[PDB]
């Protein structure tokens, strides 16, 4: 018969917001070299706190989530702040006199390494110097006795030598949102990207994502847990990528078997460039190794899954990508500092019917890079002295389907990839941000006198117990700088607007205050039987979410203050 | 008689605070690319409102209002912003050697442009290349086969080319308070500048203005109703400015006959020069035009207005610019991009005893400038491409007297302008920013026991039952980016220090509240018919401004902290 | 026996802050614009209010006061700051040749002053300009007939001209705490540094204290009272200076009589370097005069000061300073705009047993400088045209012990600093920053039905009537700004923190309330009257900081989460 308010209900609506990083404290609060994202986050909590919720069962998307888009704003940013305080090379596009280094007498490397030789400035304008150093074929590119070249970028972008303190070491970060919101979490194993998901949780934010960049093959990242998954926006079209992700990892060890060493070139007053010196002892190439038994068996699950959607009888046989630039064409990890660019034609080669020490993947190395595909800006990564090791382990590919035929016969898969959002999607699939509003109104017999979420799933009788548990914590009392700042602004804002809002009514109180405005059967007049027993608090916002505010501006208006009035009026004698 | 605290009055009071920006949907969502001035402006509500105060006559003053000043700065600020990131044209210094263009035939506009050629570096730093461009006669300064010159800023200024994506298009912007505040409105038809104007409105924030750069006419303004509106801060003095408003609009044509080629010079790495080619066709100088009838109407129409100021009988002349610097004696503006500087001694020049063709303009065209009078900060708009025309309505002028003796045979008005404060003025006339406080005291009977501002001008006794309304909206739940966070924690903080006074006092819950402070008669003691019906709360809130904080320190003290240690010493037993 | 919970009392305790400044209008209204970057401080309170404690003994230390650190952190941030727009003169590293003092006749000082010319970039690009200057012995290094140099710091750090419109004069400079926080004013007469004050106070903002920089001798700095007071923070360790503040200062009087003047070169567009010209009227030595009587009196003083310590028949020596750097080594201080580094060898060279006109200093000028001993940036002075003259006021040594022994026998002292964290230290040395904690628990047998800071040493029963005076002030109603904002916001969430916790328990009202939670004799047992009538709030802090969590829990969970529980049996109807 009459309104009644309720303050801390269960329910949530999808919205965006403004994530701030959390990660691991204690490791580098001793402090070591000035990594290039993660500092400045708030510590993390030592027990992190996942609720169950009890029947609920939440749509997902991923493909349209944002937190993606925010992640892959945040890395360029930091990229950015981290290239420009050191050295511009400006003064380096010069006219290069480079010849064919000659190594310990090896072969099969011979026309890749150059020692290029050319005129530097020094501390004083009116004098020249007269330097050397060595360049790869793939950073150097010809002009046109032996012939002179220029760098590669010289008429395209300028370049800034990355700080040699700072270190470009992937370490993990903790993306979590401002108070008063919460981000879900999909929980079942066969969570194909898309669709409702029956298990769901509540975390307060997020476990540790390695924000680690490749283009051909994901490295690092999280595992499946039950079988190898295949996710793709619509796998009919054939120009969208095919995501796929392994449950056992694939161990990858890559090389640099060089004993560079590296040589400072002063281009002052005060600024210095790092050039590659020398290398002592035998010149071979950079190869990278992984299993045979072990790859051979990963692309037969593969396969087999993948037979699941493109018919039981159908072959597939896997093929080396297109073409396109260095990027996209081979698999672009980086070890250390150096940047590889390796091959992956000795990986993607099968063909598949119905019914053992190693492969090597030969490659090359660049030292210029201009990441990301943008253009009017280069970097140039100084040399790293001494033979460096890297044993990561593939996680997931990045497939992508020719579609050439539509007797649909047989299928060719040619890895692809270069948009860094897939990266990113391949390890936020199952988070969303949703906003929690603890207001709520519902019908009742009042009249007034003169987990953090585990009751979500449950009826609205039920859970009208439960209020003081979301109502407890709803406030929680540079890039990552002004990201806490706008969040923590917004969270206190929020708190304040629903304090007022529970104020200006005549309620002032936590659980239960009682009002007197009657309820009219034009908004949605059910049996209270039907409506405090049968429905939950999910379901008892939608229907309602139009007449809310006609609810709030009759409490507000309508009723307070004429009963406000009417008691001054009353004191009056 | 007992005082009682109310919240949520409508008094409000005159403030200067800080204000942030709002643009329509259409230009946020323009795909194209960014505007020189709006990037981060909050998307502005469809449907704003008017919420006209009914009663309330408002003390208005155009001339020593406080948001002309902070438009001034926000758009200095947003050029200087605008211009950082692009490319840095230090190296184009060099002496040129320059020759006259050849024309097509009966050569009329010889010497204008120049053919200027000269030595500039290329991206090698060992090599350098040999180009030529067009640059205007006003861009160039001879120094002592053919003569040779340098630019005009090459011993005072360093260049800084304008961006070649973004575009100085004027697009509207709305300027909008935080929440806690409110901008009025004036209505009155005849509002001349200052004096009480007896039609107030509030909306919550304005209409869009263009901004528009221009002198010695406002184009694309609003235009006033019923009468050819004229301003000025002082008549009698002289060295006031008279801006003017027309009734009806005057359409100026402007063209740029040239065709010009855009040629673009490489000077990298990453940089580059774009150079005014050659001139394709026939060459002219550029002109714009304005209706000899309709022109003439016009100021036979401000004349008018001018005899009530100046008397009647008295002879209204009038005469070009009285010459100085070529921005003050011509009307600059730009059109597309080309920023051009048109004679306009055919307009102002007539004389008005008591009792079809076209005007053509001459117009001449720079590409070097350093508006706003700040030397040290030039530009270089690059060359646009194609024939250039655009098409405006002329809304004001800016004149300015003569003062030689009075003796008042006649007046002589000459156009002026220059300070861009003017172009501002004329369109923020109708508003100021005035803040809303809630709070407020007043004597009654009672003793305890033991639109947002349709009611401003209603009285005390029908206005005490719409503090809901008003107390509903006091929060509201890259330059613009700090604007916006530092209005919104201005607008928590003085919402929270409201509660906290309203809390201090046994009144945290309410909006009306009884007390048992008694009512001082030297407090202005009067008969309660003559307050709570012969009074509103602005007026009230003028007469006991004196009183407030004895009032409010009786109240904190003699009551609040009296009450809960008596009533502590009460309940012990 | 029961609990009852306090709001708004006068307990303290140590904690840290960012501080913001506090100058007055004049600095910025003077002519001499941007001296110290006023606009970026407050205006100072027209009043500053001291309130006198009465009866708080407070534990003082300044040799680990925050606020020195962060007085030098903004001295470095605004330095930087103040020349960055500044002209940068990379340029300028040219080979120079110098030959002595070709130009003038110079008296036995013979080469201090080289005659330097060599070439430099005009205006435009193409054309080399001949020029000179004259450059000081200390500022340039030979390079390897006429002999040939260049300047000091061509292969470590990039000049900067320094701006010849800003002048590095210092000003007063208020410290104001933040809102919820305060500043205890130390006031006893023989305050030593350390240990309990007993005659404490608290102002709002700091006295106003210049930001002198010297090594050797303090000046301008405020004087103690009845004695020359002697500061350490470990007097018997060797390697820790001993500051000195006298009683009466001893003026100096320093000169430059050489009449330089400016020349005015040319490195445009829009860049100018100033250089020393030429000298008229004889070369002559920079020096500075101090009183031989006052300073003997004072040395005479400052013995029998510093034997107390040490002993009463103890034989104390004085000496000059030992080597290393010339910033070190000598007094090094600004007189009107040039750098002065003057041996103070003429005054420390006394002896002390056990049981006549003025002395003169002549010292060097140094231009290029780059002071706290940084690396990678420095500054190029300009040079001031005419005779320099200044006067100032010693008032504080910076001594040191040498670490020889000679166990008993005698004591040597010597002039220190270098490190400028002790200037601010000896200005800082009354100073520390509190925050206030207005929430308190105390014992009384209430049970609920089913100046500023004058009280801080009064009793709890009379300071129970107060609690009106701090609840009321703990609100307190581009780059560097969000300090400011981080800070207000930081305030913000504290105040709603304290209101939230106040808000769980059953006492939403503010202040005195009472609670139902029995008093467990374990929590420091007492009768009441000496609860109340014989102790402070300040030392009942001290007794329950160990149980007010668990007080806390059992006010939150333990009584209004059941009376919710009992209660809503009662909300049905
Ligand atoms: C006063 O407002 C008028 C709006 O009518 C301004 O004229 C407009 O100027 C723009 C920019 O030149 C014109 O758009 C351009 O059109 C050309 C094609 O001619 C196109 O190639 C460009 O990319 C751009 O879209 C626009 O057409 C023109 N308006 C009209 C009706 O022609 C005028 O510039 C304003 N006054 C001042 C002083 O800015
Ligand atoms: C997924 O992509 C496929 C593309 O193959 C879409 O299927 C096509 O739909 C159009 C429109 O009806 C037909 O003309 C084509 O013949 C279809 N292609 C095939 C191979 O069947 C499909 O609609 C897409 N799915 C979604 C949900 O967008
Ligand atoms: C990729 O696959 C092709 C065939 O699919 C491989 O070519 C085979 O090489 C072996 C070894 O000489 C021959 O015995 C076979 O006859 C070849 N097959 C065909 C169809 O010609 C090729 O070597 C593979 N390359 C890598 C790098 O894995
Ligand atoms: C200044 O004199 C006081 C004694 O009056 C010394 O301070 C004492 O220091 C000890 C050591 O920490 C404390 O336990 C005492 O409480 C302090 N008492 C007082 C009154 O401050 C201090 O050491 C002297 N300073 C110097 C530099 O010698
Ligand atoms: C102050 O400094 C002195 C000297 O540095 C310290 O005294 C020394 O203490 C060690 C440890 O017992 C002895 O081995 C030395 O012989 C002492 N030297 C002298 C000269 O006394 C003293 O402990 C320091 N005091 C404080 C409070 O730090
Ligand atoms: C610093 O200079 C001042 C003058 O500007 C000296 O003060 C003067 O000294 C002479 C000689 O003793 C007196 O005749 C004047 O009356 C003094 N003037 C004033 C205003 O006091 C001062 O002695 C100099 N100090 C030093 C250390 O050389
Ligand atoms: C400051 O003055 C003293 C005293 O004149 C200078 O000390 C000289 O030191 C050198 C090296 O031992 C010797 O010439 C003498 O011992 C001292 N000179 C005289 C005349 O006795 C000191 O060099 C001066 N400071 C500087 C930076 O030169
Ligand atoms: C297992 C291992 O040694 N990993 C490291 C890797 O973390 C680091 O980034 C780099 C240093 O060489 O490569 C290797
Ligand atoms: C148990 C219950 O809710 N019964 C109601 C009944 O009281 C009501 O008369 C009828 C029509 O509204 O709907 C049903
Ligand atoms: C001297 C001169 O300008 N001649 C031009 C000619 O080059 C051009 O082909 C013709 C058509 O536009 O117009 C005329
Ligand atoms: C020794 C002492 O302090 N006694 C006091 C006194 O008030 C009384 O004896 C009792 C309770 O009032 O305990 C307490
Ligand atoms: C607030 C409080 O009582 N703190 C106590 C302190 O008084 C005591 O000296 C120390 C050792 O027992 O333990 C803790
Ligand atoms: C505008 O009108 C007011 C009267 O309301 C008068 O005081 C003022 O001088 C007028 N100003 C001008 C410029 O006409
Ligand atoms: C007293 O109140 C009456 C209301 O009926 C009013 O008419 C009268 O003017 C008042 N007199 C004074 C002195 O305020
Ligand atoms: C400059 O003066 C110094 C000091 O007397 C002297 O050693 C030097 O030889 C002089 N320079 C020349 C060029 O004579």
């Amino acid at each position: 018969l009459w309104v009644t308010v309720y303050y801390g209900v269960p329910v949530w609506k999808d919205a965006e917001t403004t994530l701030f990083c959390a990660s691991d404290a204690k490791a580098y609060e001793t402090e070591k070299h000035n990594v290039w994202a993660t500092h400045a986050c708030v510590p993390t909590d030592p027990n992190p706190q996942e609720i169950h919720l009890e029947n609920v069962t939440e749509e997902f998307n991923m493909w349209k989530n944002n937190m993606v888009e925010q992640m892959h704003t945040d890395i360029i940013s930091l990229w950015d702040q981290s290239l420009k305080p050191c050295v511009k090379l400006t003064p380096l596009c010069v006219t290069l006199q480079c010849t064919n280094v000659t190594n310990n007498i090896t072969d099969d490397m011979r026309g890749e390494l150059k020692n290029c030789s050319f005129n530097m400035t020094t501390e004083l304008r009116d004098k020249k110097q007269k330097v050397y150093s060595l360049f790869y074929r793939l950073d150097v590119v010809q002009i046109n006795s032996n012939k002179e070249y220029r760098l590669i970028n010289c008429n395209t972008s300028a370049c800034t030598q990355a700080c040699p303190k700072v270190s470009f070491e992937p370490i993990p970060i903790h993306y979590c949102a401002p108070a008063g919101f919460a981000i879900l979490k999909c929980k079942d194993k066969k969570f194909n990207g898309t669709g409702p998901c029956p298990s769901v949780s509540t975390v307060q934010c997020t476990h540790g994502i390695k924000p680690v960049v490749s283009t051909q093959l994901l490295l690092n990242g999280s595992l499946a847990e039950e079988e190898v998954m295949i996710r793709s926006e619509n796998i009919t079209n054939n120009a969208k990528n095919i995501l796929v992700q392994f449950n056992t990892p694939v161990q990858i060890n890559c090389t640099r078997p060089n004993n560079n060493t590296r040589k400072s070139i002063r281009i002052g007053p005060g600024q210095a460039f790092y050039a590659t010196g020398d290398i002592i002892g035998d010149i071979r190439q950079a190869h990278c190794n992984v299993s045979k038994a072990t790859w051979n068996e990963t692309l037969g699950k593969v396969v087999k899954q993948l037979r699941k959607h493109f018919g039981n009888n159908t072959i597939i046989r896997f093929a080396n990508s297109s073409g396109g630039d260095l990027e996209v064409t081979t698999h672009s990890f980086n070890c250390g500092g150096e940047f590889f660019y390796c091959n992956t034609s000795g990986l993607f080669n099968s063909t598949w019917i119905s019914n053992n020490d190693s492969i090597t993947l030969p490659c090359r190395i660049k030292q210029i890079i201009n990441m990301w595909q943008r253009i009017g800006q280069c970097m140039y990564a100084p040399p790293i002295q001494g033979v460096i090791r890297c044993v990561s382990n593939i996680t997931g590919l990045i497939l992508t389907r020719d579609g050439g035929s539509t007797n649909s016969t047989t299928e060719t898969f040619r890895p692809g990839g270069g948009d860094m959002r897939d990266n990113w999607r391949s390890e936020l699939y199952k988070y969303k941000v949703v906003k929690i509003e603890p207001l709520g109104v519902a019908p009742t017999r009042c009249k007034r006198r003169v987990g953090f979420l585990g009751a979500a799933g449950s009826t609205m009788g039920a859970a009208s117990m439960t209020l003081t548990v979301q109502a407890r914590n709803l406030l929680s009392g540079t890039v990552w700088g002004i990201k806490q700042l706008q969040a923590r602004v917004l969270a206190v804002e929020r708190y304040l607007r629903d304090q007022q809002l529970l104020g200006i009514w005549g309620c002032s109180g936590k659980l239960i205050c009682c009002t007197n405005v009657p309820w009219n059967s034009s908004w949605s007049n059910r049996n209270l039987s039907e409506i405090w027993d049968n429905m939950t608090w999910l379901q008892w916002d939608k229907e309602i979410s139009n007449y809310t505010q006609i609810i709030y501006g009759l409490l507000e208006e309508s009723q307070n203050q004429q009963e406000k009035n009417e008691q001054d009026l009353l004191a009056l004698d």
